[PDB]
């Protein structure tokens, strides 16, 4: 689960979304979703689900951006997909490039201590997967 503050950008309105507004609103938003062959491409949220409060923990990544995950949360990586509590300062994710749009790998600067925060999870149609602060998460 993703917790709140989690920023989700929607490729069609260009539109920058926190999660916990996209679930709280049941808004039907766009994500940016990756496919098998790790191309990415835009897909509609078909469900929204409010978690809870739950520990979560944070990788900031090259650029700036952090996202805070419960350990569990899948990410994906050069590697393949990994929960986010096995990461660890140096190992490369998978990412959406601002400026391109492209797939590419960032390597995660630091892995934030864990906390209690209010989580969420959307349904991404088709592929299962969405671009959450830039990075590439199993959804
Ligand atoms: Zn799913």
């Amino acid at each position: 689960c993703l917790a709140e503050g989690t920023r989700i950008f929607d490729p069609v309105t260009g539109t920058t979304h926190r999660i916990e507004d996209v679930v709280d609103g049941r808004k039907p938003i766009h994500v940016v979703a990756a496919a098998k062959d790790g191309t990415l491409h835009a897909r509609p949220v078909v469900s929204w689900f409010d978690q809870g409060t739950r520990d979560v923990i944070g990788l900031r990544i090259a650029g700036g951006a952090i996202v805070w995950a419960t350990p569990d949360h899948k990410v994906l990586t050069e590697y393949g997909w990994r929960a986010a509590g096995e990461l660890r300062k140096g190992d490369r994710v998978a990412v959406r490039d601002v400026e391109t749009g492209e797939l590419r790998y960032s390597v995660i600067r630091e892995v934030l201590p864990t906390r209690r925060a209010r989580t969420y999870d959307l349904e991404v149609e088709e592929l299962h997967t969405l671009v959450a602060e830039g990075v590439v998460v199993h959804n």
